[PDB]
């Protein structure tokens, strides 16, 4: 009985409900996990270590007395240095050079500038105390949002890098774990959820409260970071899993359907869809589906994700299949084409994405961040207040001369004086200069 | 019968109780709820709930919404209402300001690696931003020019100003920097309701991509409320100054100093910390004296009554602790040697340092982003060659976790070496 990949077409006069069904139906409500992140973090913040402890023990299945039990220490990271792989090694040392030698090149730091009048104007940029980086549990963790995070919090300078990691069944991902000894990660908490998000937000007695939480989560985690916001720092909430991917038909489609696999692997909610203006290279991607399938080390997931949330998608033109990928709004978009930018000015909600035939979304999961571009020492030469920016904070600085305030003072009582604000005014007006007086 | 201003003392051993309070009226649960009921409302009932909560909170009467719809040529008739010298200043800080960000803008971009990998960004205006500002007399025009500028730099095609009109009362000082600034269209709500029908839609209110702008405790808490639904600037904390004085500069300086953030409004704060006692007692005399002077002279009284404080230390070092655990949004350094306190006090926001620069100069800045007005697409076109160089990477570390859909989809990019 091989994987009959769900079909949609474009021509179908039932086709808007069924994408709209498609792209909006949820098992747990809204509200529903809302009010339970709500509880959660209500109880992190009225219970402390107790509430944390708790619901480790029934979201996670772990088996810890107190909270010192959920601690890992740094020499834990060491350790899982040493279990991996040579090659597994080499290969995150490569990624956070080309990680560690990108943030370098962006820092930046405090400055003065002497006017004409000797008044003094700069920043002052300093390093966040803390940041807490948020990395999922189990297989299906990039060690990139440890490099991508950790990196350059350590380059900016933060003092304290804390990971959350939960360790469903006490399983442990030491590539992970690897990666945090290698980006610098100074304590780790074996926790996740609402409950890491809320411990980091307002602090516990063993967590310590941060000024910015970062990293990748589930509904739940996401959650958790939009309703701390305004509490402390978060980078962003990142939506569902998934992949858009919009073909020509040019594309190997065992290829198409590997990247579809690549994004329906992650987890069992996963959205992995294609649009194509070519019915004999969908019925081709189908085919490859289906004999791709069985053998996927991680097929169980993929079959479940692709039948709740895939789809290969007819269209009748390329203009079309940019209506569909607009509806869509994908944060992930592959645009398998011969001219890639081309299709682009028709492409107007997109997040990241990936070009051509040669680039698949597996590649931004693992050498760049989350509609981050990939670190080069070209790309660096490109600002951004990602990065190591997102990891400072920036205090603007005044130093008037005397005869620089008497020039601001007149302004600014003008102005102050029009809107009858008359202590701003009498307080610029005390430094106005006359020379002349004795 | 004078006002005595709150004194605290930090060699008192119940100093951090007294501190810990003064940083800590109206309930934020209560803020809050009455902040959600709104939202809630604008979202179900559109205009009416504009026009309803519009009528209530700032005391006008308007039978629907077209009477909150102010015109652009409404912006052009207050910028030929305000003075000569009025203007000169707005025009000044636009020249300065807009200048500054066309040499900050960056486009879409490219950049071609060595081995024929394309990586770049592509770079949009957004479509619409809200531009909240204050209303009635206590609203800085620099919040207009510094906010709705960047944003037309950025090529936004809408900018949509919403300012409340307490009774009626309009600031044209505040209009005509948005006339100067660009501002296309303008509605006169405020409050948790305006931030609500920019983030959501009504029938007369366009939805918006960003807010931006400061605005009180309804305004923040609204913000934070639709982050998600809509992008938004910061949340702004409470009106606030932390004065730190060695003791050298005019006491009747530093008490208007502390006036000048005290007049914002009633939940403003206002504090000032110093090693020299004697100092200390003058500042209070000069705030006893100048008070009753004041034009804003309630608001000030009600500021400093219920948040305002002296605070004396021991020495610069405890002067900068205290500073540092107050981490206030405005600094102003008032020493001798300003850049040697600045690194003891790493938590504070906006800094004003020396003698000769007052707070009020941030309010009223002459002028001197971008990017907070564009949405970026991050783009990576790999070569053959440069998916593999990615590719091989990627297939060991995913390979590492089992995620072997995540390999072969890179290692499908893989050229084998000779």
């Amino acid at each position: 009985a091989p994987f009959a990949i769900r079909r949609l077409n474009a021509a179908d006069p039932d086709f808007g409900r069924h994408l709209d069904h498609l792209l909006s139906w949820e098992s747990v409500s809204d509200d529903s996990v809302n009010q339970r992140v709500l509880d959660i973090i209500a109880a992190v913040r009225s219970r402390g270590d107790a509430a944390v402890v708790e619901f480790t023990q029934r979201f996670d299945g772990l088996q810890a007395a107190s909270m010192a039990d959920l601690i890992l220490p740094r020499e834990r990271l060491e350790l899982a240095l040493t279990r991996i792989t040579v090659a597994q090694r080499e290969a995150l040392e490569v990624a956070a050079e080309r990680v560690r030698s990108y943030h370098e090149k962006q820092k930046q730091g405090s400055w003065r500038y002497t006017e004409a009048d000797g008044t003094v104007l700069g920043q002052q940029v300093t390093p966040l105390d803390r940041a807490g980086l948020y990395v999922p549990g189990g297989k299906a963790s990039y060690p990139s949002s440890v490099l991508m995070n950790a990196i350059p919090a350590k380059v900016a300078g933060v003092s304290e890098v804390v990971m959350v990691v939960p360790t469903p069944r006490g399983e442990i991902n030491e590539i992970v774990l690897a990666a945090a000894c290698i980006a610098g990660v100074d304590r780790v908490f074996t926790i996740g959820g609402a409950q890491a998000v809320a411990a980091l937000a307002y602090g516990t007695e063993s967590v310590p409260r941060v000024d910015k939480i970062v990293g990748p989560g589930n509904i739940y985690v996401a959650t958790a970071k939009r309703h701390v916001f305004g509490q402390v720092g978060i980078d962003m909430i990142a939506g569902p899993s998934e992949i858009l991917v919009v073909c020509d038909g040019q594309t190997d489609p065992d290829w198409i359907a590997m990247d579809l696999f690549s994004q329906a692997e992650h987890d069992e909610d996963a959205q992995s869809i294609l649009v194509s203006p070519d019915a004999a290279f969908l019925d081709r991607v189908a085919d490859s589906i289906a004999r791709l399938l069985p053998t996927m080390e991680r097929a169980e997931i993929i079959r479940t994700s692709l039948e709740g949330r895939g789809a290969l998608i007819q269209v009748a033109d390329q203009a079309q299949a940019c209506a569909v990928a607009n509806r869509i709004a994908p944060e992930h978009l592959e645009l398998s084409v011969a001219d890639p930018e081309s299709w682009l000015p028709e492409i107007r909600h997109a997040g990241a994405i990936f070009m051509g035939r040669y680039t698949a979304e597996a590649l931004g999961d693992y050498c760049a961040g989350p509609n981050h571009v990939l670190p080069t020492s070209g790309t660096a030469r490109f600002s951004s207040p990602l990065g190591v920016y997102d990891f400072q904070k920036r205090s603007s600085i005044i130093n008037c001369s005397a005869e620089g305030a008497s020039v601001l003072g007149r302004t600014a009582s003008v102005l102050a004086r029009g809107e009858s604000l008359t202590a701003h005014a009498r307080s610029a007006e005390y430094r106005i200069l006359d020379e002349k007086e004795a």
